[PDB]
């Protein structure tokens, strides 16, 4: 344990405070905090090499890009047992968790605007051959609001946290309809994340399938059941693509972000 190949920054916990509990992310606790900078501790928990290893790689690697985009990853502390990803606090959090308190007045161009920031930042991955994994309303942060007159608003994708990879079968249902079909048993995978989240965002947080059950949910993609159309119209052609059940038929990222433009 402390893989020694992969290249992040190794942060002293001497350096971060820890404040109140946000919430939790697969296998973790997530705080915020002070890094001595205004920051987020997402705290693993006791985990075998094996999870932790994921951990570390989703750390590494959203630690060597960079995108107006992408939230800041600062590096990881080892606080005893536990391991901490140490990111950037991004002012007022989730936006699937604002959509819902804020629906029926976030207009249809606020939301194109968010999807088209969205997918600048995943062409930026697929042109550099990363995967994500974890496209959802819960990991788009919202950086400035947008709401008011004369202003616009501003997301950061957050990590993906622990790698898909090492990730039960049961976590990875609990991810439908977030996760791409060919993963319940590549950068493909984040076009139909992609393609779920502007179904997310268009019914104002609220995602397909929140009511079924896993067992539900793992039977929908079983049978290859057809997604909803989105509620906003112009968005249907698009979403239509992203959300094929064959990945090589779906666009690439280029191609999304020109649509969004022209949309
Ligand atoms: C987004 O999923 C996580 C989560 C769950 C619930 C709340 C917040 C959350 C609430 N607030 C106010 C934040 C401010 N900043 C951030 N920053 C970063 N980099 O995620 C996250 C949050 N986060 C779970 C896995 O990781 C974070």
């Amino acid at each position: 344990r402390t893989l020694s190949q992969l290249s992040f920054h190794r942060v002293d916990q001497k350096e971060i405070t820890q404040l109140s509990h946000l919430g939790q992310g697969t296998r973790t606790n997530v705080y915020e905090g002070r890094l001595r900078l205004r920051v987020v501790l997402k705290v693993l928990d006791p985990s075998h090499h094996d999870i932790a290893l994921a951990f570390y790689e989703t750390a590494s690697l959203m630690s060597q890009v960079s995108h107006t985009h992408l939230a800041f990853v600062h590096g990881v502390c080892v606080r005893g047992p536990e391991n901490i990803m140490v990111t950037e606090y991004v002012e007022h959090g989730p936006l699937d968790v604002w959509l819902r308190r804020e629906r029926g007045h976030v207009p249809m161009a606020w939301k194109m605007v968010v999807a088209q920031q969205l997918a600048s930042a995943l062409s930026y991955l697929e042109n550099k051959n990363l995967v994500h994994g974890n496209v959802c309303g819960r990991n788009i942060l919202l950086a400035r609001l947008g709401l008011a007159e004369g202003t616009s608003p501003f997301i950061k994708l957050s990590d993906p946290g622990v790698g898909l990879g090492a990730l039960s079968r049961e976590e990875r249902v609990e991810r439908i309809p977030w996760l791409a079909p060919e993963c319940l048993p590549s950068t493909a995978m984040d076009k139909w994340g992609f393609g779920a989240t502007l179904l997310e965002i268009c019914f104002d947080g609220e995602a397909p399938l929140q009511s079924r059950s896993p067992s539900e949910k793992e039977h929908f993609y079983q049978r290859q059941h057809r997604l909803p159309e989105p509620s906003c119209p112009q968005l249907a052609t698009l979403t239509s693509q992203c959300l094929t059940y064959e990945p090589t038929q779906r666009p690439s990222f280029r191609t999304i972000l020109r649509d969004l433009t022209r949309l």
